[PDB]
């Protein structure tokens, strides 16, 4: 396949992106990978920019709505799809490679060999959806194998995901560095997500409570962990038809001092996640 | 700041990161890295794998030895085969975080070998994935003796999009056809005499196969039937990927049996018609 530099090159075949990737690496360029599910927004763009700023980089953005991380009924047919836009944003960012595989090319033998996560996959987000992270890690492994990048980028918004990815990478000895990138927020603090378009004016207004509780907790934390949790709790209780799924304070690896506070809540049918770093006593 | 590597010599590394560094540096200088994963206690069967890997123009041979949960003799054979890298890591080096993320095999891992040991191949594929990631060879060598295993590794490679050729090396046998294995040494003399029936039965079957699949199966069974003290766990004809037997065409006939406490396996290629 052709590679036209300083331009967006779009490959659909794993073979084609694998060949270009390998060729670019043998020419000294450093391969950056940003796995996305499309519907790009400014949170994905921060990920591209981090990769862009790595000296000698050639950036691969992949776009694949992976039917293995979704479960019935349900969420798969409803995922936002906007490839036109996505590709334009990527041209505008000066990304050179977009990898957009077909389901058939990724799953020619269906679900056969898969990745089985550690017990962290059974908690938090994986509580209701116990096969969700196995689907995520399977496609992430396939993607790293196809593209073999130097580094791979993930937002901290999906913190649990990032942690399991660091697990996949360590546990399977993958020669790739995992770059966590801080969450991009709207001007009021709402963590940017494509699930956000599904909020109406009211819920969009109520939605600010997640970030506010979290940031309230981050500051109340000098008074310790009960104080941080109770502060976030209070903010969430004062917010109209925000229904809290969970609100949990964990170690940063997700097992006082330094931790991570995590929230999941529904607004109508729209499930939102957010998290923040927490220093207990600091 | 790469670890020390002396060409034409046996270099031993126990650190994953060391063998990863050497291997990467060697490929840049135009050697082709060949991996031969072993579990130690090398016999001729392992040596046939090593020899295949040496055949490749440009090869540097990496032999891992690791027991998945003979030290000086094994290395002496490797030095004697002219192998240049052994990878002899600890359990803690390979599993510093315990069993956390693992490989889940497809349904074939539940059959055959299979039913007695339901989690065996999960262990196998996981460790093999890791060796592949550590060493990143161009080619990886497995004996056909453990044929279900080879099939499942080929599935790993395909399914996870791994950049490596799987090379399957024919079974080394003793003079009477008994598939070589470190277990063979446990057999008393009666058992060792009766153990010839597994290969005997498989080669009878392979030759009976001009008459079709039932004649092959029946010739194999007659031969096992004529052996005392041989408990047959399965005798099965499958296609070459271990799916069900197609009506004509290439297949594989596999057998497992228990002789006292010692469990023996064998397998053969079959052409129906
Ligand atoms: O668009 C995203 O937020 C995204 C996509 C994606 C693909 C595989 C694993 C994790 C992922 O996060
Ligand atoms: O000694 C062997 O035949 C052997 C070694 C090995 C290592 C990983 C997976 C399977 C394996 O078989």
């Amino acid at each position: 396949p052709a590679f036209h530099p300083g331009e967006l090159n779009v490959y659909s075949a794993p073979g084609d992106v694998a060949d270009v990737s390998r060729a670019l690496r043998l020419t000294g360029r450093r391969v950056m990978l940003v796995p996305t599910m499309g519907a790009l927004h400014e949170g994905h763009l921060a990920l591209v920019r981090a990769a862009k700023r790595v000296p000698g980089s050639v950036v691969v953005v992949s776009i694949f709505v992976n039917p293995m991380q979704f479960g019935a009924g349900g969420d798969l047919d409803a995922y936002p799809r906007t490839p036109d836009d996505d590709l334009a944003q990527l041209r505008a960012e000066g990304v050179e490679i977009a990898f957009t595989p077909t389901t058939a090319a990724m799953y020619p033998d269906g679900l056969r060999t898969t990745v089985q996560p550690g017990p962290l996959a059974a908690e938090l987000e994986g509580g209701p959806r116990p096969t969700h992270f196995a689907g995520v890690l399977t496609v992430v492994l396939k993607l790293l194998q196809i593209v073999r990048p130097d580094r791979v980028f993930f937002g901290e918004k999906d913190y649990q995901q990032l942690v399991l990815i660091r697990q996949l990478v360590a546990d399977f000895n993958l020669d790739v560095a995992v770059v966590g990138v801080p969450t991009v927020r709207e001007a009021d603090g709402l963590a940017m997500s494509s699930r956000n378009r599904y909020l109406d004016p009211a819920q969009r207004a109520a939605a600010v409570a997640l970030s506010a509780a979290l940031t309230a907790a981050a500051h109340a934390a000098t008074a310790g962990a009960q104080a941080a949790l109770d502060a976030a709790r209070a903010v969430l209780d004062a917010a109209p038809g925000v229904a809290v799924d969970y609100l949990e304070l964990r170690d940063i690896g997700l097992g006082n001092g330094s931790g991570r506070l995590l929230v999941a809540a529904r607004l109508g049918t729209t499930r939102l996640l957010d998290n923040i770093a927490i220093e207990i006593g600091t």
